[PDB]
């Protein structure tokens, strides 16, 4: 079998094959040495003493209201802050990435192909002798068994953070731009081949289709009247390719960038939101500059909307998901004399981490209603029905469900959270721990400590007889949460680094764009630098209701 | 028309129109402010103040030998020296790119879409009442009457700096990697979407070509072997479709990754070398790597020959070119603590300036023979008959053109230099000026400050009327070189920053890349630390016949 199959090398040293039976590290640039890169240099035993661990830090930041309020107010302290938040996370990525599905080894197919995903940790050699490498039995529990026993919910655990439906339909219909697994081709491909935020999920991902959904008129998007009201067009008419079932009625098969968005009336109305968005946009622009074509009245449009995107994501809902007292800030001048990569290649493990299945509800109260899944499911009819502005007021009304914890993963997706399990060993993802390793946290020692409870941490010590061959997917929902938080530390930890990567690795926060002369001027700008989730709500939803990701 | 038709902000400042006869001057970051970004701040001041000029600096890069010797055997300041060559270059380039064509805006289908080549200046406005913007004469002159004016060769001049043929294949072989303009598309139109160094014309540019080049044993590419010596395979065997006239033999018609190196026999010799290179470092990983499949030998043997191609490049190819005492350095490690963006995009700008038709010679000198053009044109026979060793021994010892100072471009390839006029004027390119400006030199005053002569000086006078609607490609070729040089200054200063942008860009160059594991371990690594023009050649050709970029 292959030599590196135990996973010898630490610290992210690198192992390579050296004839049949045998592996050396590379143990460039980790800071140790050694045989298996496990032994410090001077300055890295220092770092090592000086360096805080998560749990600490998320203490200091989660107390002393009272120093932060100080601390939010002093613009020079805050930039400082917010500048350590994003060099100290985004160390942790590969940029240019390195490793694929089909390449535990760097190689230009890997660099190049954009159709992959790309990974963190090399996969699990395909002859090493168990599934994470040698440690472990022959064969991994039944995942049936894993989702039944420690992830399928029995009562309702609502999140103590509070997050609401405005948050995970947000959560969804974002991260849906750049999660867009090909499978036709396999887990491990995706169909977003710009690895970010681009907004394909509003514009389409292909020109033809962005032309099909375009007026070409004034910059804006083709959209449907329907009681006064703006939506989008049809799939007849658009002739723009849609997921939806036989059996719903052409008039309600809306037309969107992402072809999934008419699966979830809670993407559907996001959908319509960023869409009106959009266009008002265009009419501001419009005004501002009365000389301008069409084609930069869109463009300009796109760039200020990827800014707005960025900007909600970091102050309003990184900022929920945080429990932060420090005020998070989207500021692309905090990275100018700082080494970064204006680049990304989205992971298959931060796809597989934000399966946040949990934080769905048991049904979908809208109004005076209560919708099953079976009903909620490709129902448009729902969103025209009730209307925009009482989907926004009952969804931030109701509360999401707790992500970590353990045992509560919704029955109705069922066969989603064993396809998550299921094609992680597909694509030969490693163990917990090394992921857990990869990102410097020290490995889980016992089931005990991973969940901070006796009774699941028995049934998956039946079930993996080892901690060290724990799975990565399994153990984010079963994990020990922060203290009435929705996430434990491994969940924080992976999903970080790659957010905010993802997010400053745009290219409209490098220096040549980020300017007021790419977004149409002052006016253009100042829409991005004062973008908000309720603001988005309030200049796009009849009423102007009141919104928020928190109750 | 378009308000900034008469490109009104300078120093890198940027223009948009607000109103339809009003623009408004960006100067973010530009170390200017006021209305054109045109009054320095103080400290603007003292840098434009102590800035040495380009001709200062190239005289004190090719003079003072004595202190050049010393500095280049102090690997401190050599390594110093060499991090502010890359750096200082490197920051002329828009790195996330901004412009194409299409687009005189930021968008992010200019980011976004692979298939264009990008911009340095964004085109002229279609509705500005002068083709330049709004100086100059409704109309340019006749392009015939530029090429044959001042761009024709009266007869061979030879460049001064001794650059040879081996040189000039090398310059074609090479960058045909990332000039590919997809002419079904228009000459803004790359088909080379990586964009760099890849080796996509040794491999192919799809994975369908390059498994129809892989042989899938050992990590190798497919061959044949004719008289006992190594070629590439035919296009029957492969299926792989070259560009080639129907009378060519079918044993003659060589499958390589970059289907136009079939046209000259000069580039073929390249494309055999490197094939040899391919399988010769596969039999060395093979050696360290017993327990390694075909595909991790294929891949790490690519990595390598990257490697070696950039090393080769920078320490053979631009040490030539530059004329410094200056010992230039391929080293990654010099950027690891400075600011720099492992990307790049090829500008359609470095396309065009790299059309050095002058170096050409009037015939291709092998042997005892001396070969036409039209001889020597699709024609592998000639490679086979006089072999790889012959070909070195004399493209070593046969003399290149002068690609500046004018009316030195072959008749030959007249359609070709035609082209090139057009195809700028198509793709709506600024003036000679403007790119002068956006690079920080000095915009010419006068067509004989251009050119350093009387004659050609009158010629362009007449066509263009005025100096600051010359254009960029006819200035290129006809302007004043350096003393003694290949080219002038506009070649250097435009043509280096996008140079050495592409080469260090490169994923392998990146510190995660940067690593012996990268390359099949210490043995790998290795093989391009040693890398040489001379290694390359001795190393894949019969004999090892001594070789090198100068006649002597
Ligand atoms: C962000 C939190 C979140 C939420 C709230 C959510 C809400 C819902 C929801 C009700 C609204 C339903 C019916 C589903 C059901 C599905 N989920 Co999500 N999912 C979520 C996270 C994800 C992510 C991320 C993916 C990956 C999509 C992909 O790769 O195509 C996913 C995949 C899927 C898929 C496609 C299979 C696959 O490609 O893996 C289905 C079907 N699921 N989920
Ligand atoms: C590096 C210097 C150099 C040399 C020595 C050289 C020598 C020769 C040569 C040898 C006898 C021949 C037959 C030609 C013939 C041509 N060259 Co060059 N060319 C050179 C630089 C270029 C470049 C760069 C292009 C643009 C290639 C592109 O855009 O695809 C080019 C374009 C062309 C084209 C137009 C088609 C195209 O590829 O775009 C033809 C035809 N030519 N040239
Ligand atoms: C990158 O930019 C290219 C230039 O815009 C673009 O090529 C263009 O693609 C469009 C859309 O597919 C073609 O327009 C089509 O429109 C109708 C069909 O609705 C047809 O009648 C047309 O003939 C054509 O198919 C353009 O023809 C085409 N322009 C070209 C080839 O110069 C690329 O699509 C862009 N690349 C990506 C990945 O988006
Ligand atoms: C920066 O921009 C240029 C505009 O190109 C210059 O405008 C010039 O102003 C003169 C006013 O007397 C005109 O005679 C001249 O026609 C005009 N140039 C053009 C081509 O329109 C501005 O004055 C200059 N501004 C500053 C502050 O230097
Ligand atoms: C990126 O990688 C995928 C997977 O190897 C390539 O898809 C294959 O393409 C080949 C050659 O055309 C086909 O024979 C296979 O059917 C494809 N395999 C799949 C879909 O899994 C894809 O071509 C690559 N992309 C590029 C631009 O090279
Ligand atoms: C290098 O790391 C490796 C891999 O973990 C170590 O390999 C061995 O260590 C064990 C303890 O001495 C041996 O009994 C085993 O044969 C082997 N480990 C296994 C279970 O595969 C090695 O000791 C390390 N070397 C150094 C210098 O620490
Ligand atoms: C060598 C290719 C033929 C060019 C001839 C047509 C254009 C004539 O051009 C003329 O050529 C003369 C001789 O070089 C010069 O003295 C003139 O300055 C130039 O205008
Ligand atoms: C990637 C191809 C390299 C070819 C270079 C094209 C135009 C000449 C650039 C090199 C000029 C010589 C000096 C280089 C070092 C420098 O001054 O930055
Ligand atoms: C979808 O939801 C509507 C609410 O508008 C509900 O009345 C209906 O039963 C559902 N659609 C059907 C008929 O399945
Ligand atoms: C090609 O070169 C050969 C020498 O190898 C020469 O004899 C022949 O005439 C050339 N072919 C043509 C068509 O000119």
């Amino acid at each position: 079998h292959h030599p590196c199959c135990s996973n010898p090398c630490q610290n992210r040293g690198e192992c390579m094959s050296t004839g049949f039976d045998q592996y050396k590290c590379d143990c460039t640039r980790t800071g140790f040495y050694g045989e298996n890169c496990t032994t410090p240099e001077f300055l890295t035993r220092i770092k090592l003493l000086l360096k805080p661990t998560p749990n600490t830090v998320h203490y200091i930041l989660t107390h002393f209201k009272g120093v932060w309020n100080i601390v939010n107010n002093i613009p020079f302290l805050r930039s400082l802050i917010m500048k350590y938040v994003l060099t100290s996370r985004s160390y942790l990525i590969d940029s240019p990435p390195t490793y694929n599905v089909h390449y535990g080894y760097k190689s230009w197919e890997a660099f190049s192909n954009l159709s992959y995903y790309t990974r963190a940790l090399p996969p699990v050699a395909d002859d090493c002798p168990t599934p994470m490498g040698v440690k472990g039995n022959k064969e991994l529990p039944d995942s049936k068994e894993v989702l039944e026993k420690v992830l399928l919910r029995r009562e309702f655990i609502p999140d103590p953070q509070g997050s609401n439906m405005m948050f995970a339909f947000f959560a969804q219909h974002f991260t849906h731009q750049f999660f867009k697994t090909d499978h036709k081709r396999g887990p491990g491909f995706t169909r977003g081949l710009g690895h970010g935020v681009d907004l394909n999920h509003i514009y389409g991902e292909t020109l033809d289709r962005q032309h099909k959904l375009r007026l070409f008129k004034d910059g804006k998007l083709k959209y449907q009247v329907i009681g006064g009201e703006v939506y989008p067009p049809t799939v007849k008419d658009t002739q723009v390719e849609m997921i939806y079932p036989p059996h719903i009625p052409e008039n309600l098969q809306f037309a969107v960038g992402q072809e999934v968005f008419g699966l979830v009336p809670g993407l559907m109305m996001y959908a319509t939101i960023w869409l009106r968005e959009h266009n008002r946009v265009c009419d501001i622009l419009k005004q501002e500059h009365p000389e301008w074509g069409d084609e930069q009245l869109f463009q300009t449009s796109r760039l200020i909307l990827i800014g707005e995107t960025i900007k909600i994501v970091i102050e309003d809902y990184v900022q929920h998901l945080s429990g932060y007292h420090f005020k998070l800030k989207f500021d692309p001048e905090l990275l100018f004399n700082q080494q970064f990569q204006y680049q990304n290649r989205i992971a298959s493990e931060f796809n597989t981490l934000y399966h946040w299945h949990p934080l769905l509800p048991d049904t979908f109260n809208i109004e005076d209603q209560e919708y099953s899944f079976k009903q909620f499911l490709y129902n448009n009819s729902i969103l025209l029905e009730h209307g925009l502005t009482q989907f926004v007021e009952s969804f931030t009304r109701q509360i999401a469900g707790r992500v970590a914890g353990g045992r509560n993963v919704p029955i109705a997706v069922q066969a989603v959270a064993k396809a998550s399990i299921d094609q992680s060993r597909e694509m030969k993802y490693q163990s917990l721990n090394e992921y857990r390793k990869r990102f410097s946290l020290k490995p889980y020692t016992s089931f005990e400590e991973l969940t901070g409870e006796k009774e699941m941490a028995a049934e998956l010590k039946a079930l993996y007889s080892d901690i060290d061959v724990m799975e990565l997917y399994p153990a984010l929902l079963v994990e020990k949460p922060r203290p009435d938080a929705i996430f434990g530390e491994t969940m924080v930890e992976l999903g970080a680094p790659f957010s905010l990567k993802g997010l400053m690795g745009n290219p409209i926060c490098s220096p040549q764009y980020w300017k007021p002369s790419t977004f149409g001027g002052e006016v253009g700008f100042k829409i991005i630098n004062t973008a908000s989730i309720q603001s988005l709500i309030c200049n796009n939803v009849k009423g102007c209701p009141f919104t928020s990701f928190n109750v």
